[PDB]
């Protein structure tokens, strides 16, 4: 039943899902920190 | 120095690198298990 309902997804328990969520949060934080400061300055100036 | 040597790579300590290696091993195992059995049977028959 698990294989049929999720042909492209394997077992996802609490530990693996929590680790994946933590990794996704870390990747999002990294991407946020990697944004060019010039775009931030332009957006902030325009909004203000 | 760390930022300049690795412009596209952030800090990679023992814990994060070990976790990334474990995740890569798990992904490789998942991909190995997800290979179609027919291709395995054909390859094994031809090799034998």
């Amino acid at each position: 039943e698990w294989k049929n309902n999720y042909p492209r997804l394997r077992e996802l328990d609490r530990n693996e899902l929590f680790e994946k969520a933590k990794n996704e949060i870390l990747d999002e934080v990294i991407s946020l920190s990697q944004v060019t400061p010039k775009h931030w300055e332009e957006i902030l100036q325009q909004s203000l």
